[PDB]
């Protein structure tokens, strides 16, 4: 029976209301204080705009979501409430929706964003440190809060890289953590997915976002993005088991007692490690420190449990001089 | 050439006063301020008393030095002035010293401890979490000051029980790291030398007193004082060996390359690790968990570099309560 090695009881000691968001009642703002500007998105869930708060003069983030049931977009409230004002987290400002037909929006702080394809390629070696100590200032401080990403990916961290900002976004695949809980395992995207999810472990918990980041970061130091490359599901797990090798994956399914579905079992087959050190070349050497590897391996562990938490990942030597810079 | 993963340039951006112990002309006090009460130790280097400050009324411990050369002495009080007002660091309080014969004392803030042969049987599970976490406080401290204490062990910290307090104290084999120095390797006592100091390694640094620190720590969980018991600096790598086996010795001195001394390496032999697992039994089975075994194993590691910090050991799940009750 899997549970966090930190912040467990974090809910367990809240009022219930914190994280009983079914219980939430909506407070709707007015849909006339904020005007549409311009698209700069769409998902399955969603379009994104940029907007004004015709109030105040100042630009926001429209986000108009499809038809969602209302205990689905209750959570993502109750979860953007909770955390709103914590480090690097996106600030929700209001929430509205059309007197016709109901369809509601969520209003967020702006970010001025480059899409990670643009900006990643212009980072420096120091750049990289600084930003993903940004981002996991914010995971710490959601885990702390009780609450699980379940997805991180460069899609869903703005960064302003003018003004060296980041927020992390996109809480619609979030969850609280409750001790023993058997979670959906259909969350994160497929590249950044951890094994539990792949293995259909349930009872997951923050270590989750720690598998996500450390697939972020290889792609950032390797510049090979997505870093783990599969189709489907099933070929997700392969492609991870052909880096870290099945003696570990193993392991890690006997610890659990997990069987693997006998045709995705046929597909990992058996595969040697391949050690950080083989996915340097001349695209990524400038990138490539003993630091930045030994932090990558210290995330990307097949067992959840094994990962660094958050707390203990801002304090690796790989970011001593971002400490320092304070 | 071994440098400091973290604070290696601490001594660099100070100021050279911070660091040149030598230009210090020490301010004695006055003698007569402090009467010895009662004796509590003696040592190769001096002799231990309680005593009170006649103008306060406020008990110290005074400590009288054996003739001692003007540069080491100059050495110890530098560093105890330079980390004065720290994190659980014993407090140096005055420096005076006889006018007829030049005997020098130290003069020390009290703190009524309980030796660890009589205290450590009767810690709890929580306790000891308690405590290290308490003395990780001072070692982060020192090191992020540029100091290696290169003493740790229970003998030289204090703790008062009922008050929960700790200090770490004696810090006369205590050094300034500098990148790419040759220290002495005649440092520590034996049951707490690293290997780099059993095997000649002199560009050593903050790390090895955190092999120390698991040492110690070791002794607690598994109620074997001390852990590792060499009758001479031979023996004391042969026992280290027998618990963490020879293959990563050898992988160790490879890596810097270094050479045994033939008879040392007829002593050591071929040895497989003996799990920490092993070591649980009826008088220790109250203390250890697998968190604990977990973060002792990344204590005594025989790379130095390979070890956690102390800034990283305070964030291990095994304090997680000692942080939330903060
Ligand atoms: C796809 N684009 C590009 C910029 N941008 C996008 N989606 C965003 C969302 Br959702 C939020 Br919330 C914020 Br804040 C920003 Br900025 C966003
Ligand atoms: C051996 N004994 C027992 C108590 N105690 C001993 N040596 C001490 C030193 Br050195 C200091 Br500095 C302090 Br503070 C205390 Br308390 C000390
Ligand atoms: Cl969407
Ligand atoms: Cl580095
Ligand atoms: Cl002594
Ligand atoms: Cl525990
Ligand atoms: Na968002
Ligand atoms: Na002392």
């Amino acid at each position: 029976m899997s549970k966090a090695r930190v912040y467990a009881d974090v809910n367990v000691l809240r009022p219930k209301e914190y994280w009983d968001y079914e219980a939430l009642t909506v407070q709707w703002g007015e849909q006339d204080d904020y005007e549409v500007v311009r698209k700069v998105g769409r998902g399955k869930y969603s379009e994104v705009f940029e907007g004004i708060n015709v109030n105040n003069n100042e630009k926001c983030i429209i986000k108009i979501l499809k038809p969602v049931k209302k205990k689905k977009i209750k959570r993502e409230i109750k979860i953007l409430q909770n955390l709103c004002g914590g480090p690097n987290i996106v600030k929700l400002l209001d929430i509205v929706r059309d007197q016709h037909s109901k369809t509601p929006s969520l209003i967020f702080e702006y970010v001025n964003n480059t899409d990670f394809k643009v900006l990643y390629p212009t980072l420096t070696d120091y750049d990289i440190r600084y930003y993903i100590y940004e981002l996991l200032k914010a995971l710490d401080y959601c885990h702390s809060q009780g609450i699980m990403h379940r997805d991180v990916k460069p899609h869903n961290v703005m960064i302003d890289h003018e003004l060296r900002k980041l927020r992390l976004i996109d809480w619609g695949l979030a969850e609280f953590y409750h001790p023993g809980k058997e979670y959906n395992v259909r969350v994160a995207s497929r590249y950044f997915k951890g094994p539990e999810l792949l293995v259909d472990l349930q009872d997951y918990d923050y270590s989750l976002d720690m598998w996500s980041l450390g697939c972020m970061f290889a792609g950032m130091i390797f510049r090979k993005e997505p870093f783990f490359y599969g189709h489907d599901n099933h070929d997700q797990l392969v492609k991870i088991a052909k880096v870290l090798g099945t003696d570990g994956l193993n392991v890690y399914l006997n610890k659990y007692r997990i069987e693997l579905d006998p045709q995705l079992e046929a597909l990992v087959g058996r595969h040697s490690r391949k050690p950080w050190l083989k996915f340097m070349n001349a695209d990524n050497q400038h990138l490539v420190s003993p630091e930045a590897i030994d932090f990558l391996d210290k995330l990307l562990r097949y067992d959840h449990q094994e990962r660094l938490t958050a707390l203990e990942a801002m304090t690796h030597p790989y970011f001593q001089q971002v400490r320092a810079a304070e």
